């Protein structure tokens, strides 16, 4: 005969790792001047339409900016955002091309050392291109990094205003950062979950769970925002095998702003689900700062 007493306790059996951006690079593609015109054997009529535009790499995101016709001092005016992780020796990589009626003639190249960048925060300056008897770009890039309050947003959103450069998706004044971690009670007792996650236009999906009213994802995901204030994130749970909905919701990014380290985790209601059908998430967001 015994009285037992169990010592139990909360042990990490293991640990998810998602990588996480180390800030966002503001790319102002501006203009170029005195860019390679077309040879000729003899000089003659005409003197060679150049159609300049430029490829911009970061990692793995591509950006394609506006054709200009006939003008070898280029004025693009545009703007793009790219998103930096953790990766030594990695550059901002620009290639520039006459588009043509056949192979685009290369007008010109640039590689940017990024921990260049981010330690000088904020460029506005003439480069000279690579692999070209002549030609310059003229380029202004901003380092923006992560904040874990609101503290600053009104003024980026100003900023965001006064910026009349063109953005083909607009500008963020914040990334929505979280994780779907899963659902519990979901209709029917069995459905194919999937999530579909959105904010605005953008919009990302999880993996398919199958035959399962209680689906695990454990995935994370990445967003750029806009305006934190205005947008929503909706989350859609659908059944892929009959193509229906299983449940939503929908959060005002607005109650993050308050939160603390604008981070809420918790399980959410469903609407239009089950009764006690809900969903587990963490969800933060990081307002998009340039500093000094
Ligand atoms: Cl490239
Ligand atoms: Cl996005």
């Amino acid at each position: 005969n015994r009285i037992t007493v169990p010592l139990v306790s909360e042990v990490q059996i293991a640990q998810l790792r998602f990588p996480v951006p180390k800030g966002v690079l503001r790319i102002h593609f501006i203009e170029a001047q005195d860019l390679q015109g077309k040879d000729t054997y003899l000089k003659g009529l005409v003197k060679g339409k150049s159609d300049p535009y430029g490829i911009i790499r970061v990692g793995n995101q591509i950006f394609q900016s506006r054709v200009i016709k006939e003008n070898l001092s280029p004025k693009w005016n545009e703007v793009y955002e790219a998103l930096v992780y953790e990766h030594p020796g990695q550059e901002l990589e620009i290639e520039l091309f006459d588009e043509d009626p056949d192979k685009d003639d290369f007008l010109g190249s640039l590689m940017i050392d990024l921990i260049e960048v981010e330690k000088e925060r904020l460029l506005d300056e003439w480069f000279t291109l690579d692999e070209v008897p002549k030609g310059k770009l003229h380029l202004r890039l901003e380092w923006l990094t992560l904040m874990p309050n609101a503290s600053n947003l009104d003024k980026v959103l100003t900023d965001i205003k006064a910026d009349k450069d063109q953005a083909n998706d607009g500008l963020s004044s914040a990334l929505l950062i979280l994780y779907l971690d899963s659902a519990r009670n979901l209709p029917s007792g069995n459905p194919n979950p999937v999530v579909q996650m959105s904010v605005g236009h953008k919009a990302q999906e999880s993996k398919i769970r199958y035959k399962t009213n209680e689906p695990v994802w454990e995935e994370n995901f990445t967003f750029f925002i806009h305006n934190p204030k205005r947008q929503d994130l909706e989350v859609e749970v659908r059944d892929e095998q009959h193509q229906c909905s299983l449940g939503n919701l929908k959060v005002p990014l607005s109650q993050l702003l308050t939160s603390e380290d604008m981070t809420v985790s918790q399980r959410f209601q469903l609407s239009n689900s089950g009764p006690n059908s809900t969903i587990k998430m963490k969800i933060a967001l990081r307002v998009l700062h340039l500093e000094k």
